[PDB]
C-alpha cells in the first residue's frame, strides 16, 4: 500500500531542487503514451498492427503501422502536457513547434518505436527520448533541438520486453521503473543503477564484417581470441538498440554500431537514438564514443544526423578507444 511510482520519484527529485513541476507533467504524460504503446504491442497481431503504413521516413526507413500509432501517441501526450515547445521525432521530417497556448520549457527528441526489424518476430522493441531545456528567448524553432547531448536534462527509454520497463536518467543517476499491468503504474524496481566497470558480452552485427574499420576488426578478434588466455566474451545482438543497450546496462559489456566503409557516420540517429543512450550510460558510469569523440559532445547540424556509437562498460569502451588511438 505505499508504492514508489515514477511520478512520486520525479516529484521528489523536484523536492530536492525548487521551482517548476513541468518535468513531472512531461514525464507523467510520456508514461501515458508508453502504457498505450505497450498495450498495443502486446496485442499487435490480434489488432492487425504488424506491417507497413504507406510511406518512407526521413532516414530511409519503410514506415510500419506501429510507428504511426506510437508517433501520434507521443506527439499528442507531449503537446497536452503543457511542458514542451519543440518536438523532434524520427518519423517527422521537420521539428514540430508546439502551439503557443500549450508551450512549456522543454525540447523533446524521440524515437517513438525503435527496433523496427524486430516488430514482426515479437522481439523486444522500445521508445527512446531525450529532453533539453530551451536555451533562448527567440521563438521556438528547429534550432532549439540542435544541442549537444551534454545539455540533456533527462533521457531514457521504454523497453517493451518480457516486461515493460521505463529507464530514466537525470542529473543525479539512472533509475528503472517497471510497468505494473494491473494498475497501470510504473514502479521503482532498480535504484541508482551503475554499470559494471568491465563486462563479458560484446554486441555488434558481424554481418558487416566486410565493411568494418581495422580497429573494430581487431577488437572483435580480441574478444574471440583473448591474448591472455582469459575466456572469450560471449556475443549477443538482439537487433533492437533498446534491448541491446538495456542488457549492456544491467549486465555490462559493450554495444557497437560503428562507422563503416559505406556509412561514415554509422546508422543510428544522433538526436533520438544515440544521445539518449549515451546520456543513460554516462549517468550509470559507462562511456559512449564514436571511436574518436564523445557522443554527448557532438554539436548536431541536422536533426536527423547519424552518428557512430560504441557504449557500455568503461574498461571495455576504453580498450576499443585504445585500438582506435593505436591505429590513428
Ligand atoms: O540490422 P542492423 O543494421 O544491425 O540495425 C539494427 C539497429 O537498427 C535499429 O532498428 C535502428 O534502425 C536499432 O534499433 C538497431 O540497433
Ligand atoms: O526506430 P527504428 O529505426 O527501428
Ligand atoms: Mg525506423
Ligand atoms: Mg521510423
Ligand atoms: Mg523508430
Ligand atoms: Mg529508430
Amino acid at each position: 500500500t505505499n508504492i514508489v511510482t515514477l511520478t512520486r520519484f520525479v516529484m521528489e527529485e523536484g523536492r530536492k531542487a525548487r521551482g517548476t513541476g513541468e518535468m513531472t507533467q512531461l514525464l507523467n504524460s510520456l508514461c501515458t503514451a508508453v502504457k498505450a504503446i505497450s498495450t498495443a504491442v502486446r496485442k499487435a497481431g490480434i489488432a492487425h498492427l504488424y506491417g507497413i503504413a504507406g510511406s518512407t521516413n526521413v532516414t530511409g526507413d519503410q514506415v510500419k503501422k506501429l510507428d504511426v500509432l506510437s508517433n501520434d501517441l507521443v506527439i499528442n501526450v507531449l503537446k497536452s502536457s503543457f511542458a514542451t515547445c519543440v518536438l523532434v521525432s524520427e518519423e517527422d521530417k521537420n521539428a514540430i513547434i508546439v502551439e503557443p497556448e500549450k508551450r512549456g520549457k522543454y525540447v523533446v527528441c524521440f524515437d517513438p518505436l525503435d527496433g523496427s526489424s524486430n516488430i514482426d518476430c515479437l522481439v523486444s522493441i522500445g521508445t527512446i527520448f531525450g529532453i533539453y531545456r530551451k536555451n533562448s528567448t527567440d521563438e521556438p524553432s528547429e534550432k532549439d533541438a540542435l544541442q549537444p547531448g551534454r545539455n540533456l536534462v533527462a533521457a531514457g527509454y521504454a523497453l517493451y520486453g518480457s516486461a515493460t520497463m521505463l529507464v530514466l536518467a537525470m542529473v543525479n543517476g539512472v533509475n528503472c521503473f517497471m510497468l505494473d499491468p494491473a494498475i497501470g503504474e510504473f514502479i521503482l524496481v532498480d535504484r541508482d543503477v551503475k554499470i559494471k566497470k568491465k563486462g563479458s558480452i560484446y554486441s555488434i552485427n558481424e554481418g558487416y564484417a566486410k565493411e568494418f574499420d581495422p580497429a573494430i576488426t581487431e577488437y572483435i578478434q580480441r574478444k574471440k581470441f583473448p591474448p591472455d588466455n582469459s575466456a572469450p566474451y560471449g556475443a549477443r545482438y538482439v537487433g533492437s538498440m533498446v534491448a541491446d543497450v538495456h542488457r549492456t546496462l544491467v549486465y555490462g559489456g559493450i554495444f557497437m554500431y560503428p562507422a563503416n566503409k559505406k556509412s561514415p557516420k554509422g546508422k543510428l540517429r544522433l538526436l533520438y537514438e544515440c544521445n539518449p543512450m549515451a546520456y543513460v550510460m554516462e549517468k550509470a558510469g559507462g562511456l559512449a564514443t564514436t571511436g574518436k569523440e564523445a557522443v554527448l559532445d557532438i554539436v548536431p547540424t541536422d536533426i536527423h544526423q547519424r552518428a557512430p556509437i560504441i557504449l557500455g562498460s568503461p574498461e571495455d569502451v576504453t580498450e576499443l578507444l585504445e585500438i582506435y588511438q593505436k591505429h590513428a
